[PDB]
Order: structure tokens, then sequence, then C-alpha cells
């Protein structure tokens, strides 16, 4: 009748799992697990609760409906696009995570991959193809966890100091997935002594939150920020721009029938279809910009009891290992939505005057002043005019503004301040890309080499690649059982440690291990320690 | 009995010169020739006023007096200082000029160099034995002419508006020079028509400004500006800041103060030359490398606006320039104020000192002004490799203050109608005596152009003999006909720089080489970027 794997009792109830074939063998998949009661109705914007228990059997056999959110029409049908749309029903009743573990059951506590999705803090699923935690545990013998958390203005829309829009319950809704890992991973092998949260983008700057916030810090162990960082210019927002945003956003659907009583306006937004609240998040935006999102944390004192920049200066790291890392062509991306002469369809071969107006596109909200240092940066004065490097250069504009210096910070701080880190650029552009050559290895695609996707027959990949993805799972693996990326297997070459002067990375491609010096240390000198100082005067 | 080529008449009476040996054979000389009445007493710091005429005969065979200035004491008996040092007798009575000929005299119109020394505008001197201009006309064939003006507070004091000490009085000194050439050139042989100023430090910037100023202008046809210009940070001063310069030397000498420039002006008159000279130094607002106390005003007289603005609004149609920096401007001013800084050692400073000298070599601006400056010249992959750190310090003196401000001046005039030639001058000479990390600082160039390697007196190789050679003969192929270049190819050609190509030739033993961009990258950070800082 039924098979002893895949059913397991977690603190809830009794689940039912499936068996998953993969090219090397077996796992055990138990995908859609409730962890909290669906956040509909008069729940939306609230706290997630945690899921009541159950009698009889809950079956995790298909993942669980996407959490509420746009959908990207830029290029219909392009697969570059499709891939990170939703792959599930959209419902406000999401909050469900995945486990995968081997196949079977491990006999000792096994050490836990725990995924956190990015998409701007605006989209995203755990049920991305890219996203199958199945390659990893086969390959590795770790357990894997993933959760879905709300975005868009159900997971961050904050009338801050307010009681029915706290603002933040996305990132509660990963904390709460992260408790439930503590309570119930050993029912699956799991080890929960030994944690290691994962995640890209948005899903790297939250990482890096619960890093800075007490209550999540005591769930994990070590941590790896895959181009994000919790102090990147998109990732928060203020306690008072965040009010003026969510309050456009209820003005916008007629609520209430501007501002007033907070209990008033949020019991207006709760009667509005999830559908037409989507229809206007973008409008909200202060400005025409590229990389910045409407609904995103707020630093209001409780989740982040201080910006992410003053809690990384303050913070004591000792004891905590850390890897990083950016792709190669972090900038290229996020050009094509919206910086004047650009296309996937062309080779975005931009004027000095559309690169002047990128820059404000890209660099949404300072000064005219502060626009000159970075046109003074990134022109090559012996060549100020030539498309190409036009093109170059706002790419690293916006990709060293958003992703590459913020994560540089970060990775200097906690090294100067008691963690072993660990660098890398990743730098392959996988033979099965849909964008453009221009854009290089664009932000993103290095997920899925993490994940072991080449590994999937049903796609074609090169032999080369397959080994690749092999070794990206091992560096991956090795960090989160030991804290450190490198195997007793010297020749291969080695991957050094990340301190604040060397500033030691490695390339990752198919070639062997290659260190280098500074994440773009000139340029992040301007965005990290000049730039400020101006913005202050 | 007498020899005739030595015996002339200029309007105001009749000269006696001198025959002088070169290598190549003789030139006839005339030195001391005075273009002013001594201004002295009374006329201390009042405009110049022409030579009354004299009868009998003037004796031109020996330099005249130094202009009253500041003595460097840094290094006692050092080559490299004292050869900028005075090698006359100071006094005021200084408004001599000096005229260099081919001989036996030329008797058709022979083109003219006017040389204007450089020296802070607090020093200097046409007697020095690096301005020798005997080896020019014999190897060139041009008339040179160079002339004294009153320097420090005797040139440049200025209370604006006051009749008394109205400012720029050594720039007056000069156009007067300029003025005595067009009247008198002739008797000599030179040709009015054909007058190329050029000038040093202070003395291209001197010649930017007459470029500037129309009065000036009618009164010679082409410019060299070698390692300085008019739109420097040091070469001019509002005036507010001189009238409180002159006003503090007042009080550092004993002088007041309802207050009243005539009073003050007049108890000025009074002090000997040298007790002002001893307090220059003081009026300045802060410690510094590359601030002089006493500089042109901008007054709406003398220069009806900034040279930076006078500069943008020009039409400069019909203009040739000749314009150029050495590799190292700003190593020499290093020894004279940057903390760690030595000739005697490596001058391998620490980070700290660095940021030290960052507020001596960019005095008086913001703290993020500064900030900016210390941005753009780490390399913050090496923040604190001494060496690195040396260098980087001078690029920061010698950029903010030379490099940039003749690439603006380039590029400006180039955009705006006037063909530009530019230069960069990259060999260390065998004979200098500052250290092997100062590179080939500010100044050592001149010595090549006059053609100083020719004396057989001095240590200098075969070789460098020819490079002197080669300089002259594109500096007086400028001075005929505005082009540098041979008539002739090979060659490589020197190109005219322009604002978009950027273009320059490197200047030393190699044949011609062309390079682009005067320090783009560096110079966009002073010329483009940190004036809207200091805006706002
Ligand atoms: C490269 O393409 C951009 C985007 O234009 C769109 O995409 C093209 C590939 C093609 O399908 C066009 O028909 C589309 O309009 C071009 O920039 C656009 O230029 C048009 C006018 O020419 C203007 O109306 C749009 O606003 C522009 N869009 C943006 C984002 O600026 C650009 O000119 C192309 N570059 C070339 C052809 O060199
Ligand atoms: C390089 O020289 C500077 C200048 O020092 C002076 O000149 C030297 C030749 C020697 O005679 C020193 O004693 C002189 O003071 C040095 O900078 C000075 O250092 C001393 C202490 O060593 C300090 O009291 C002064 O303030 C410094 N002066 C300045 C202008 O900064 C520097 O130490 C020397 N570098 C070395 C020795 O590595
Ligand atoms: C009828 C109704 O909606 N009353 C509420 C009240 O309970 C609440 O305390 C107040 C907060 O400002 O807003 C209003
Ligand atoms: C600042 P500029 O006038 O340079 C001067 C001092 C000549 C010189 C001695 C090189």
């Amino acid at each position: 009748r039924e098979d002893a794997e895949l059913l397991v009792t977690v603190r809830g109830g009794r689940l039912r799992g499936i068996r998953l074939k993969t090219p090397g063998g077996p796992v055990s998949a138990f995908l859609g697990i409730p962890f909290a009661e669906p956040p509909m109705g008069p729940r939306r914007f609230l706290p997630p609760e945690p899921k009541q228990p159950w009698s009889g059997v809950v079956d995790a056999t298909t993942f669980q409906s996407v959490c509420y959110q746009y959908v990207d029409t830029l290029y219909p049908g392009f697969e570059g696009t499709e891939m990170w749309n939703p792959n599930r029903e959209l419902s406000e009743d999401c909050l469900y995570l995945n486990v995968w573990t081997p196949y079977p059951r491990p006999t000792s506590p096994t050490p836990v991959l725990v995924w956190i999705y990015g998409g701007g803090f605006y989209s995203g699923a755990s049920s991305l193809d890219v996203y199958d935690g199945r390659f990893l545990v086969q390959a590795e013998r770790t357990v894997l966890v993933s959760m879905n958390y709300r975005v868009g203005a159900f997971g961050f829309l904050a009338l801050p100091g307010s009681r029915e829009a706290p603002g933040n319950v996305g990132l509660l809704d990963q904390r709460l997935a992260l408790q439930w890992v503590q309570e119930n991973v050993a029912a699956f092998g799991g080890d929960p002594t030994s944690v290691t949260l994962f995640g890209e983008s948005a899903g790297a700057a939250s990482v890096g939150m619960h890093l800075l916030s007490p209550p999540s810090r005591g769930l994990f162990h070590r941590a790896v920020l895959q181009s994000g960082a919790p102090n990147g210019p998109w990732a928060t927002v203020g306690m008072g721009e965040a009010r003026r945003r969510a309050t456009q956003l209820a003005h916008l659907v007629g609520c209430p029938p501007t501002g007033g009583n907070d209990t008033e306006l949020v019991a207006c937004l709760r009667t509005r279809p999830a559908q037409v609240l989507v229809n206007h998040e973008w409008h909200v935006l202060p400005q025409e910009s590229v990389f910045r999102f409407s609904f995103v944390p707020v630093v209001d004192g409780d989740f982040l009891s201080d910006t992410p920049e003053a809690l990384i200066n303050a913070g004591d790291f000792h004891g905590l290992q850390v890897l990083v890392g950016v792709v190669k062509d972090e900038g290229s991306y996020f050009l094509v939505y919206g910086a004047p002469g650009f296309s996937k369809d062309n080779e975005s071969l931009i004027s000095r005057a559309e690169f002047l107006a990128g820059v404000r596109v890209g660099v949404p909200q300072v000064s005219d002043l502060a626009a000159e240092a970075v046109v003074l940066h990134y022109t090559d004065w012996l060549h100020p005019e030539d498309p190409a490097r036009l093109r170059e250069a706002l790419s690293d504009v916006v990709g060293d503004h958003n992703v590459v210096c913020p994560v540089a910070q970060l990775a200097g701080r906690l090294a100067a301040q008691g963690a072993r880190v660990y660098a890398y650029v990743f730098e392959h552009r996988a033979s099965t890309l849909s964008w453009p050559l221009w854009m290089g290895v664009p932000h993103g695609y290095e997920i899925e080499f993490i994940f072991g996707i080449p590994l999937d027959p049903s796609r074609n990949y090169t032999a080369e690649e397959k080994i690749f993805a092999q070794r990206l799972m091992r560096y991956w693996a090795n960090f989160a059982r030991t804290g450190d990326p490198n195997e007793p297997r010297d020749p291969a070459p080695q991957w050094p440690p990340y301190t604040a002067g060397a500033q030691q990375y490695v390339s990752l491609d198919l070639r062997p291990l290659e260190v280098r010096r500074g994440l773009r240390a000139q340029a992040c000198a301007f965005w990290n320690r000049f730039l400020p100082k101006l913005l202050s005067a």
C-alpha cells in the first residue's frame, strides 16, 4: 500500500511525498508543505501565522501556487524572460515550502541548504525549473529546503507603525520557514545545527537581512549571497518613502473612498482583488528607473533595527563563514527595461546623449552633482563618445551601483570584523543562453549551474558544462558542510579567503580556479567611500 | 678704432653693445637697456613710466640689477636651487631689457623672440645663466629680447580701486617692454611684425595674460607657453583676497591699519624693500606648496574677467600657440612643504603623510573637495604603497597647478580658432642635480631650449647637444611660421593639438612620437568636475 520513505511526521501532522527520478539515482521530495495559515482576506498584509496542526495525511506531491505577482510581458514567448515568470497558478494562498532529501533517508544528520529566490521582492517562486533541488541532493547528499514568501504589496507594502500593514511580512514568511526547518528538518534526516542559507539577487539581500536581524540569526549557521546584498540601493526603503508608496497605491485603487486612518486605509485595500493591486504596482515609483522596485523591505526598527549599512559596520561577525560573488555582467539585463537606446534585439550601441540620459535612469533620484560624478568616473575621456564603450560603461554603472559594490562592501566589512569570507566572479556564458551576445554573462545565469540543471538529460548542455556544474555544486556543498569550499585535494588550485586588504576572489568558468584581486576596487571606492560623503553635502 | 656693429640708436638715445663668443660664431648683445623710469620712492607700486631720453652713450655691455625678491635658502649652495637665485645685486631700479642679435647685425627684418621669465611672480631675472640668448640667436638667426619686470609686492601688491596700488604693474612692466620692442627692435635688425612671446611657469602665465588683454594683443603675433597658463589656480587672485594680503603685509611691517588706502601705501613706501621681502610669505592664508603671495589680480582692468572666462569667450582664429609641460611637473614643489619629502631621501611617504600632503598641495578647498582628490589619486588595490603615494602626490600637485590648466587652455583655444601644438618634455638632463625620484622636474627643459648644452665648458653629452639643436629648431620654426615642423618629411610630423584627438608629441633623445591626451582622465577631474563641486 505505502512506501515508508515517502511518509514523514512533522510537528503539525503527517505528510506524504514522491520519489523523484534523477540522472544519478532516486531522491525523495516533499513539495508544497504548508508552513503558515493562508494569508487571505483579513490576513492580507499581516505577519504569517504558523500552520495549525492537521489530522490525516497531507499530500506534499507537487509545487503549490505562486504568490501573487506581476508577470513580465516585455518579450512575450522569449525564454530568457519566461523562465522567471510563474509556472503555477497565482494565489494569495502560497505559503508552502519544499524539502528534498536522499533516498533512502539519511541515517545520520545531514547538512541543510535552504534556498531563497530573488525577483526584486516583487516576483519569483520556489517552483521555477531552475531552482529544482533534485540534482544537488542527489550529487552532494544534502537536504535542500526552499520556501515561498509573499512579494509585491502582499509581502512588503508598509504603513510603518501601523498594525494592519507593518511591512516586511515577506521576510517574516522566510523567518517562519526557517523556524519550521529548525523544528522539523531532522524528521527528514537533516541536521538543524548545520543550516546554510543561500539566495540570489533579492534572495541574496534577504539572506543578508537574516544575518543582520538577531531573531533570524539563531536559525542558521552559514550564508551564501549570490549577486545581491542587504545594503544595495534597491533592497530597502525608508519609513517615509514606504508610507508614500503604500498611500499612493491605495489612492490609485480607490482608498480611502489619501491617507487618514491606517486601519480604515488597509481595510479598504483588503477589499480589492489581488490583481487590481498588481496592476498599479509600478505606478508608485518616484521616477523613471531601472533596478528599482516598489515594495521592498522597510528599515523601521523592527526586523532591521538600523540600515543594513550601519548594522554591517557595527556588527561582530566572528564565527561566521560567508560565500559571496557576482556574475561578470551584473548590469546588462536591466538596461533593456528602460535605458534609452537599449534592446535585446539590436546591439544597443548608444549615443553619448543616450548614455547621459541612461545615467539618470540607472542612478535615479540623486542630485545633478552626484550624476556628474558618475559621468566623470565612467566616461573614458580619450573616447568620450564611442558607442560600444558607452554601452559597457552604462552596464558597469548599473551593475556596480546595484550589485558589485554593495557585495564588495559587505564582503570587506564582514572579513574585517571576524568572518571567513569567500568571493567569486562567475564568468561562463551558458551555451544555452537566449540573451544576445553583448549582454555577456547576465545577472541570474549562474543559478542553473549551482543547481545542477545541466545534468537534466532533457536539456542540451555540453559535457564541459555538466562537469562545470558538478564542480560548482561541490564548492557550494563543501561550504555548506565545512564553511570552506575547498576540498582536501591540493594539486587545485585553492580558493583563498577574501580580506579587506588583499581582496582575493576566484573566477568560476570552464578553466581551473584563477585567483584575482579587487571586486572592481577603483569603481567601488567611488560608490562605497566617496559618493555617500557627497550626497550629505 | 670702435666697432660700428655695437653702436645703436634707439628712440631714447645711444647704446653701446658687446660682442659675445659662441662655438658657432659671434653674436651682438645689448644688455641693461633702460626701458622705464626707475620705479623708486613715490613710484613704488605705480604703473611703469617710459624712460625719458638721455644724452651720451648708455653702456649696454653688462646685465643690470635684479628686481628685489626673496632668495631661496632651502639648500644653500645646491646648484638645483641656486641656478634660479639672483646673480646680480638686488635693486628696485631694475627695469632694463636685453637684446641679442646676429653678428654682424641683420640688415633685413629678422623674427623676434621675447622671453618672459618665470619665478612664481615673486622671483626671477633676465640675467640668469640658463636664459642666455646667445646660442639661439647664433643657431637660428633670430633677434631675442628679454626684460626684467617687478615681482613680489613691488610688482603685484594690489589695493583694488586705489590709484596708489592698483596691481598688475609687473604685467605693465612687461607690456611697456613689448611696446619698446615695437618702437625700437628694427634698429637691431628685428622685425616688429613677427614677435613671438615665450615664457615658462609664471612667464607662461604672463604670456597667456597678454593674449587675453587687448592692449597687449597688438604687441605680438604668437605665443609659447611652457609649463604654465593664466588659468592656473596660482597665477591670479581675486580682488578681496588681494586686499587682505596687502593689508596683512602692512600690519606685519608696522603700517596701518576709519581706514584709508592712501595712508597704508604711503607707509609701505617708506619701508626698505628688503623689509617687504622678509614678510612676503606670511600673508598666504595657509601652509601650501605652489602658492605665491602677490600675483596678478582680476579687477576688470588688465583682465576684464577671469582667464578661464576670457578663454571660453574668445575668438582665437588667426592665433598659433605652442604649449607643453615636463614629465614631472609636481616633484620640485614637494620638498618645500609636503610632509615626508626631501631631495635627500627617496621621499617614500606614508598614507597619513599622503593625506596631509593633499591639503598642502590643494589648499583652501572644502573637505569634500579634498576627499574627491584622494578618491581619484588612490590606487585602491595598493592604497598604502609608499612609492605609489610619492608618485600620486607629485601628480596631484602637477596636474592641479600645471598640466590640467595647460590642457584646458590648449583644448579651448584649439576649439575656438587657434592652431595649437602640444609637447611633453621627457628628457632628464645628464647634469641634473635633483634626485632620480623627481624625474624631469619643472623648469628643466629651459636650458635645452636656449641651447645651453652647446656651451663646451658645461658637461652635456654629444647627443644632448643634438637634442638642444632639435629643440631650438622647433621653437624657431614656430616663431618664423607658426609651425614647429621642419618643412620637410622623414619626421614623424608634429600634428596640431585638438580638443578631440588631443594629440601631442614627446620631446626626448628619440625621434618625435605622437601620443593622445594630456592626462585626459585626471584633467577631466580638475577641469570638468571639481568646479561643479566647489559651486554647490
Ligand atoms: C535598438 O532598439 C531600440 C528599441 O526600439 C524597439 O526595439 C527595436 C529592436 C525595434 O523593434 C523598434 O521598432 C522598437 O521601437 C531603439 O530605440 C527606440 O527608438 C524608437 C525610434 O527609433 C523610439 O520610438 C523608442 O522610444 C526607442 N526605445 C528606447 C528604449 O529608447 C534603438 O533606436 C535601436 N537602436 C538602433 C536601431 O541602433
Ligand atoms: C626624508 O626626509 C624628510 C625631511 O627630513 C629632513 O631632511 C633629512 C635629509 C634629514 O636631515 C632629516 O633629519 C630632516 O628633518 C623626513 O621628514 C622629516 O622627518 C623628521 C623625523 O625623521 C620629522 O621630524 C620631520 O617633521 C619630517 N619633515 C617633513 C617635512 O615631513 C623623512 O623622514 C625622510 N624619510 C625617511 C628618513 O625615510
